[PDB]
């Protein structure tokens, strides 16, 4: 029941990133997200069986740490209060993951409440991380030099 | 008083419904989503007048019953796990159903404290049903079919 | 801990200022979002903190007093039950407000629970006011006449 | 029998964190390796027994992820390809972080051949980050600005 | 050939006791870590040679058990799960134990492939035991009690 | 995939050199160590790349070959079976030496593996004779006469 | 062109080898000269095709370091300012190592004003200290102490 209000949150977010989807140019990114919408409902399935079913693996989250780190070497130092937006498809990401920041603090509550994965929450905190790389990165691609805080 | 957050709610997505109406093409779209902008209204003034005031009327939710059943007719075999977005319109209409699905939690909640309408609620368990129909149809009149999990 | 779901609104509420920014024309409303991303990062210190540091001050809102009094001069009779939208900058920027009011009832509960400052709410208050009037601005601005309801 | 290559790496870094415990002069970190000392050993029989005994938590990673972020604020930017070293307690950590994805990778080793905790790599992973974030805290806290590549 | 991943691992190790060696203050310490430098010597070149040169002989290992008896006594109850380090030259002292555990297990290997004296990987096992007792003998001397897990 | 475990010995040695450079006191030292750490960097590149990016380059290792000429005439008699140690920073840059013996093993794996520059491999087997010489040097500067086996 | 008078001190060195070969009376000392020569005339075609052709491959070097590293354990402490000759095969070791500085120091110019291999400049640097080694060698082999400046 208060794990209903979890999963809302996850189509809310998986809503969030289809749109920063379309969006957004790059290859990489697109394929990322697309599959990160896949692993969404992956993540919603580990929930609702509470690790019965389609449990939310390891390999999931590394492929998350390995764009993250990949993508990393692009942008070289990533700063700290970087004012959000600039490009729309920066901006359009930076909402998917404010979105993504706010499904973790949801499943935060549902895992004091009933029994879920502790993955689904890894996952959910490596996705915002990831979802902020794309953000500086469509950025960085379209010559638009963040301004910082 | 937590019926204040129902509203915030109810204008929250009023304003999620705003974006994807001026987005979608197709005049049969825009007139539904106006209307359901208006209902928002009186769905509105049903909660704080609590059916004092201008009443949710069965005939209002059956307008969204009525579309959803015309719609469904062009979209055929409606699937099951769709991945959010595709189009930009689509897109932009997920988004505002998964807010209305964000609504419709919220007043659960507030049906629990205080009076308020059932036609309230019905309304925005129905809202999210026509919401994500018009997120099909921008798709298939756009010849971009859809990815399903 | 509780106010850490109100940080979380906080930058979901920048994400959404950054999208509504990069998409409004107007260079005074431009530079208003700016400001008010820049002491968004302000009031977020003031709350973790919880006024030792960089405190919200009155000099802050003010400036959100003098637009929304100077913008209220072009609109003339502001009307109330604006359906929201119409242009795309207008609904870009009714969507961000509306996650203004989702801020600031946000911050009510946080203020309920420890301690913050009462600027912060306040000029939370503000900035719903100061969205709004800019959404009306980028209507007759774009010669979109409102529909209200 | 490979595991046992995993242990041995385990108990070198242990040596390496406590080296740049005595090292540092700070509370926190002490505070915080004295901890990842003690999660070291957790990180042991959770690999010897395979989950069947004291199992790595969730909750000991999360301690890791929450003082990877209150300390990310000291710093700021936190930049790329940072030349390790210049204070002592720096590069005492530097080379304890070094030897923990020295770690990470003879998990992966490990994890293709034999059952083991996904919670094992991702301690040890999170594990190089958070050592990392001491070496620069121990930096700017000794104003020993970093040359970066 | 993979005999030579032995060899680097003997003078890796030579290096790590030298370190240890100049830090302890103990006479007795620095003699007995100047013996086994020279006995890693005697070592090196029974793999080389692989028993045709300078054999490692019964009483170099022979020299080592005395020492950790006689050590033995000083310390009483040798604790199992004693958290690594708390004073300098214990730590220098603990990071060169653990290379000596690494050299065994790479010793191990060269066993399985090449002919190579039992002598050799005796020595390894009892150094590792003999760098753990002046690691805590340093810690009573400078009476650091070590923190047990 | 096997050419990452020879860039975790790269930093794993940059943090080693990084010890020993705060360490020693020698200008010329030093100035040696800080050059090293920054062609680590380079030759991190160059297998990453494998030659498409910064190539390690002749001139590179020819300055590690007049070092160690010109350091060469300082010592006179460069010894056979010199025990490591004696000074702490000789200690230290033994430490580093002994790692960087490490790494060319590991490199030359990766060479047989995958393409990988030929200047890599020469650059750090030249990185582990000059790395000798600091800690002979360090060792006469300091009036410490080597004890040879 | 000026890369002619690099050839010309390529087949000057392979005549004083030639002479030190058939003089020399140790058959690994022989078989190392014989390769050298083979390697020179492939370092030949490396500067006329100017990497076109045959180039210098790491492993040719490669096997000349092998040599210096097993040759250097006979010597053991190898002096600093050794007064050259003693024994004939020695002195004419000597001769032939003296011309190899010199082909080096042929190549450094060719190298600066036309492109040629890296590898070529590298393997007459490392045929310098190989036939250094040999005239060493002839001389403890032959009883014959070498008299130090």
């Amino acid at each position: 029941s208060p794990v209903v209000e979890v999963q809302g949150t996850i189509d809310e977010l998986n809503s969030f990133i289809g749109y920063a989807l379309v969006l957004s140019r790059w290859d990489d990114i697109r394929n990322d997200l697309f599959r990160i919408q896949n692993d969404l409902f992956v993540l919603g399935e580990d929930v609702s069986t509470g690790g019965k079913g389609r449990t939310v693996t390891l390999e999931m989250i590394l492929y998350l740490v390995e764009r993250v780190t990949e993508m990393k070497a692009e942008i070289g130092k990533i700063e700290l209060f970087v004012v959000p937006g600039g490009s729309v498809e920066s901006a359009s990401l930076h909402m998917a993951r404010a979105v993504s920041r706010r499904l973790e603090r949801r499943i935060k509550a549902a895992s004091r409440l009933t029994e879920i994965n502790d993955n689904v929450l890894l996952y959910a905190a490596m996705l915002s991380s990831i979802l902020f790389m794309h953000a500086l990165i469509s950025n960085k691609r379209l010559n638009i030099p963040e301004k910082i805080w």
